[PDB]
């Protein structure tokens, strides 16, 4: 439970990460 | 300390958050 815990908010944290890093990409082509 | 770490990433998670819906609130601008 809780080291799954950690280790499913980390992954999310990955994926919001790059979920930022494309809507920067997006938004440097305007 | 799983608990203290568990509400730091807890954490982290809304700032990316609110911080995508603001990059979206800025993409929406053009």
């Amino acid at each position: 439970e809780t080291e799954k815990l950690i280790r499913m908010k980390d992954e999310e944290l990955r994926r919001m990460q790059e979920m930022l890093q494309r809507m920067k990409q997006q938004m440097q082509d305007q």
